[PDB]
């Protein structure tokens, strides 16, 4: 199973570079990496194990993050109550349209692979489309506003050697930006 150990921090240069596409159909490692990924969530978000790893809880893990400079992600948003969630593993994600609007979380945003917390609120997308494959090859479409469009634009930025703190605005950090939604 994958563990903190796994995880490369911030300065180490595959995160910077620019993760490579997957030919279809994905190696059988490949796959076993993918469902690797989406365990390692899994576990961050079960108390008892995670305190046992010392795992820090999470909702998306790239593949540029265990060192795979590969374009597959994991996103996994539990319930919050509403009913709504969600469970998947993309390989070749690509946002194909966005709205103009920005939405941005209010605690600003964390990775894993950075130990140390950092200020500024990241502005992303308030909504996105996503066009990509699922393990076995197969179509997936997806639309989402919100959170769930935050996490992934996060996650994709990983695949494109883009880091949540290059986003922060060298100026106002805690500052808005003239009307992007909240959370
Ligand atoms: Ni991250």
């Amino acid at each position: 199973m994958l563990t903190m150990k796994d995880i490369i921090r911030d300065g180490h240069p595959t995160l910077r570079q620019k993760a490579a596409e997957l030919e279809l159909p994905l190696t059988k490692e490949e796959k076993e990496t993918l469902i690797a990924m989406r365990e390692f969530l899994v576990n961050s978000q079960d108390e008892e194990i995670a305190k046992r790893y010392g795992l820090r809880s999470g909702v998306g893990l790239a593949a540029p993050q265990i060192n795979i400079s590969k374009r597959m992600i994991a996103v996994l948003i539990p319930d919050d109550g509403s009913g709504k969630s969600y469970d998947y593993m993309l390989v070749n994600p690509k946002i194909v349209s966005h709205s103009v609007q920005e939405a941005y979380l209010p605690t600003g945003e964390g990775c894993l692979s950075v130990d140390d917390n950092v200020a500024g609120l990241v502005h992303r997308h308030n909504r996105i489309t996503i066009k990509a494959k699922d393990i076995e090859g197969n179509d997936i479409q997806l639309r989402l506003k919100g959170y769930p469009a935050i996490v992934f634009q996060h996650e994709i930025d990983h695949l494109n050697g883009v880091m949540f703190y290059d986003h922060i605005d060298k100026n106002h950090p805690l500052q808005p930006h003239t009307d992007a939604v909240e959370v």
